[PDB]
């Protein structure tokens, strides 16, 4: 009924970013976020994934005018999605909440408020650093975003600090990624060798049956 | 003490097959299997891995003479290792017991007794087919060994049957192996792309610090 016709509208807006047709991506999330709100309430867990993407789109859509108008709403939405995500004890529910703070600080940057950006980016880095690997790509992406906000607020000692931490993750990641390429191409070699030898003993088995059924006829 | 000086002798005999110097590989397992027997008994679980390799070597060593003598003992040993393995409820302990029956039937083949070979190979196939994948390489290797014994006993209908089953596994395996090469080289591509893009944003971050510390000096 509702959940059905709404889950349908979510798949659209995401492939509207795939399409890049943002203005229709917004109206895709508009109605979807409206239904779940009118049905389940402004805070029920059902509306987290919805309020997030709807807020996310308004930020992208916003790129003094109606741009300042859309930021105000995009904030309110992501705040809700944050509140909706944070309260649930789930690694997935938390990283979503981290993602709320992330875009929450991106909206702060767009609105020239950098102190808040520093706060929301800090909030998001905090959460991610409980669940994710130290070499996770996201730690790098937030450290950088945070170091940008620090820089906009001309706290260069701390902006340099975050750029360092973001490089420290990016390097330590490519290390893992290289190690994973070795093991990937290494196992690809093991698998390929077995095939190239599995291939070369079916001849033996056929010339075993060739020579077997021939002995069955000869006995007759 | 004993377990220490014996576990040492096991590592030798295995790298004596790596060396291919079988006659010294036998005396490597001889003493090792003797110590654990004299300490723990002719059936204690400690002596399974030992009695197996010692039996395994005597079979290889045996390739009417002292060859017939070594087969008699190689049998007795692998029988024990079988008894020692089978009684333990462990996927690993069972596949070892399957391996006992396997070499147990190989010894039967070498001794011109094919009916027993058929039995011991059948015993081993039975066990493996509980734990292993249907595309496991071992199912193929036993089906073949069994079809050989069936052939030596000129039951060609059943020898052809086993060669078929062994081909059916070997083909269905290369299918998996091919599928695993795809995913291996596929993931190798994902990992390699991330590196080639992780590499190309450290420039951005350095020219972010370059441009950052320069603003710190300019303020001063």
């Amino acid at each position: 009924d509702v959940d059905s016709e709404a889950k349908k509208l979510l798949g659209l807006g995401q492939k509207h970013l795939v399409m890049g047709d943002i203005p229709a991506a917004v109206n895709a999330f508009q109605e979807a976020a409206s239904l779940l709100g009118k049905k389940y309430g402004e805070t029920a867990n059902e509306c987290g994934e919805a309020f997030f993407f709807y807020g996310k789109s308004l930020l992208e859509l916003a790129r003094e005018e109606e741009e300042i108008g859309n930021l105000e709403l995009a904030w309110d939405m992501l705040d809700l999605a944050k509140i909706i995500f944070k309260r649930q004890e789930t690694k997935e529910a938390q990283l979503y909440a981290a993602q709320a703070h992330l875009k929450l600080g991106e909206v702060s940057v767009e609105s020239e408020n950098y102190v808040q950006a520093v706060e929301e980016f800090q909030s998001c880095l905090n959460l991610q650093e409980q669940y994710l690997e130290a070499h996770d790509r996201l730690l790098a992406e937030t450290h950088y975003q945070l170091g940008l906000a620090y820089g906009y607020n001309s706290q260069y000692d701390e902006a340099v600090a975050q750029f360092s931490k973001s490089i420290e993750v990016i390097e330590n990641r490519m290390a893992v990624l290289n190690e994973q390429v070795k093991e990937a191409e290494g196992s690809s070699a093991e698998y390929k060798k077995e095939i190239e030898e599995l291939k070369e003993l079916l001849p033996e088995i056929r010339e075993k049956i060739e020579d077997a059924k021939e002995s069955q006829r000869s006995g007759n």
